[PDB]
């Protein structure tokens, strides 16, 4: 039973969670909503909406949903003045084509809308409607809802159980036991070996090529 | 013997640690050096030195120094995005209220330091600090922080460590201090810990709130 393969993008595939945040707290600052970076970077895979409500309640406030809006809007303008300093993140591309190569069959699972997520495949040079790709547009719920990776297994017709999740945050690991498949991590999100091991991971790599060099260990 | 209070900077007192990263990734670019955004992170409190010293592992002199100075700058034109972290100008005042001594010890130069206190209101020249100036190496190497006992006039064995950094930490313990770590720099309790933080909490605010399971 060949591994299929669920690749999270912001942080995973392409070197871009450092911009998210730059974007998050450009909003948020705009918005008089201040918050520290590092709370903000913690909360990065997760889709806008949860990380809204997250933020919120732990600041003791709740923000509505017209604000949430215009965070939303603020944000995707501050990523996209940020496009072209995402870069590809090492072995990545490499680690795309070695899967093609073997048919082993992969699909792209991201809390982001359609927005950013064609801004990080660029850095791929990967076009969104020629790839097995699911966004935040796709489902009722982001991450750390299973919702996502259940559509991904099913885009690309491998049972979830037969599946990879292939992520850098917290909050791919969570999703990814929520629905008891194998959830592997990367350091190239900024997450460290012990959140990524507490939230589910069941190995950690530094980035795509750390993982494409321990292949064996994790996937058949 | 009450305690005294050695603070880390960049990331312990100021949200600085973000933009001292994307300073080093704008002066990495400019060299064409490849260098994810996370390993950059990781290295956010070593001396500039070692910094690029230990990236190569994982650069000239001459490319060193423009690099250096390429950082200074693109730190600069991003000093009015940097504020104090929460809780840290009322810790400091707390302190002082107390006649608790501190003293501030970085691992940057006069001019991010002097950037990063403007954050708090600080004059550099009115209060306790020690810069990579005034040492020859930098964290984790402890000269910093024996620096900064000295001119509190307290022994170092006396002394917290207050960091956000693995550097902290591992200097903190290479000088037989107690170190305590913050999550505001956006290192993990996990790494903190294992390089020697007794306790870590999330920013000034909750080290203030939990002061006394950790100071006398
Ligand atoms: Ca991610
Ligand atoms: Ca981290
Ligand atoms: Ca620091």
């Amino acid at each position: 039973p060949q591994t299929s393969f669920i690749f999270d993008l912001d942080g995973t595939l392409t070197d871009s969670v450092y911009q998210n945040v730059a974007a998050w707290k450009e909003a948020l600052d705009a918005e008089n909503i201040p918050l520290a970076m590092w709370r903000i970077h913690r909360k990065i895979g997760m889709s806008g909406g949860l990380m809204l409500k997250s933020l919120s309640r732990e600041t003791g406030m709740s923000i509505t949903d017209e604000q949430a809006e215009r965070l939303s809007e603020k944000h995707a303008q501050a990523y996209e003045r940020l496009q072209h300093q995402i870069i590809a993140l090492p072995g990545a591309v490499e680690l795309l084509e070695t899967l093609d190569k073997e048919n082993l069959k992969w699909c792209i699972a991201t809390s982001g809308g359609i927005d950013t997520a064609t801004i990080n495949l660029k850095a791929l040079k990967l076009d969104i409607n020629k790839i097995n790709i699911v966004t935040r547009d796709d489902v009722s719920y982001g991450k750390p809802d299973p919702d996502l990776f259940l559509a991904a297994a099913k885009k690309i017709g491998a049972p979830i159980d037969e599946c990879l999740v292939i992520g850098d945050a917290i909050w791919d690991m969570l999703a990814a036991r929520r629905c008891k498949a194998t959830g592997v991590g990367l350091l190239s999100g900024g997450y460290d070996i012990g959140e990524l091991e507490r939230a589910g991971a069941l190995r950690v790599y530094e980035d795509p090529l750390d993982l494409l060099n321990h292949l064996d260990e994790i996937a058949s």
